[PDB]
């Protein structure tokens, strides 16, 4: 791969933020995208930001420098997509920063363990060509083939650890080079099987796992550790309806589209496309926030938060208000 230049570095580190607290649960990405002309700086200066206001870099021999490298390797393998683009990795790591920090989850975890799900925030989806794992398998396309021919049916995840695990190859963009012996062994291990949890066909395994584990107090430490660290990213990932109205609804007209844009291409190839995918069908953005809220991101977060996240009330709370508002806007169209 190239290396990154002094003027890129340079682009992020003059950034400086006015008005907004990176930390904050309200903290607003499109506000923030909109400040300026070059959004992919300002993006890569709140990651930045969060890893150094964490402490956490420095206590791991990670050099503010190949920090910054390592954002800008992340960011260049993101592509031009509505949803699935840097943007959505960059909320994810602030999201997470929110539960780690105001939800009390970093109790929970290591200093190391909380260091390694704010950088795999930002390798969770590397890559990402706006389709879902299904239209790699239904058209047969070689990383299909390929996932197929390995066993894992989780397409795009493998994919996403295959890109990390090349981006941390090379070393001044090797964010766990100051680690050694065991630490490395799990930054890396736990990087990756955070990663393979992100694919949602493995949503209802993963929660009742983590839920099983949070139940016991004779559960193995190690394996709760690495639960809930994957269920941490998983939370981010799905983190959208937790957030105020106006940026929740800006995250479903990014979702939509993206989903559009593939059913638009499935039905070229003459390939089957669900109703969700389907442009023409022009169901209400309303109808399918509710939707997911009822079907995958309430249940998620009310479990959670009532085995073991107390801490991480608040996602409880917004969801059921955005719900209710989104109930309001049915009401009155
Ligand atoms: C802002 O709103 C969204 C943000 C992200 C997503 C993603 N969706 N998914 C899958 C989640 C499971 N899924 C469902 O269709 C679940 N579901 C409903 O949504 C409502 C229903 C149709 C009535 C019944 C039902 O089963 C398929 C899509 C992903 O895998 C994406 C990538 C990773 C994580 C989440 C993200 C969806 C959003 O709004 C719908
Ligand atoms: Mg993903
Ligand atoms: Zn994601």
């Amino acid at each position: 791969v190239t290396a990154i230049t002094k003027v890129e570095r340079e682009a992020v580190l003059v950034c400086e933020l006015p008005s907004f607290d990176v930390t904050d649960v309200e903290f607003d990405l499109f506000r923030a995208r909109e400040s300026t002309d070059k959004p992919l700086d300002v993006a890569a200066a709140i990651a930045y930001r969060l890893l150094l206001g964490s402490g956490l870099p420095q206590k791991f021999g990670c050099s503010d420098e190949v920090l910054l490298n390592f954002i800008l390797q992340c960011r260049k393998k993101y592509r031009n997509v509505p949803y699935h683009n840097f943007y959505h990795v960059v909320d994810v790591c602030q999201t997470i920063h929110t539960f780690l920090y105001r939800g009390n989850v970093y109790e929970k975890l290591t200093e190391l363990e909380c260091f390694v799900l704010l950088i795999t925030a930002l390798v969770h989806d590397l890559d990402h060509m706006g389709l879902n794992n299904s239209f790699y398998l239904k058209t047969e396309s070689p990383l299909g083939i390929l996932s197929s021919a390995s066993g894992n049916t989780s397409v795009l995840e493998v994919h996403h650890c295959n890109l990390a695990v090349e981006i941390l190859s090379d070393p001044e963009s090797d964010v766990f080079d100051g680690l050694e012996g065991a630490e490395r062994t799990l930054a890396f291990r736990s990087m990756i099987d955070c990663v393979l949890a992100t694919d949602m066909a493995k949503h209802g395994s993963a929660l009742e796992a983590f839920l099983a584990s949070a139940a016991d107090q004779s559960s193995d430490e190690a394996a709760f550790h690495r639960m809930t660290m994957e269920i941490i990213l998983k939370a981010g990932d799905i983190s959208n309806v937790t957030k105020p109205f106006d940026i929740s609804r800006q995250w479903a007209m990014a979702v939509t589209e993206e989903f559009y844009r593939q059913g638009d291409m499935e039905k070229e190839r003459g390939v089957e496309v669900l109703p969700m995918f389907d442009r023409s069908k022009n169901m209400e953005l309303a109808k399918g926030q509710i939707g997911f809220i009822d079907f995958v991101a309430a249940p998620f977060f009310q479990k959670i938060v009532d085995a073991c996240l107390q801490g991480m009330q608040w996602t409880v709370d917004r969801i059921k208000s955005n719900r209710a508002q989104w109930e309001r806007v049915l009401e009155t169209r």
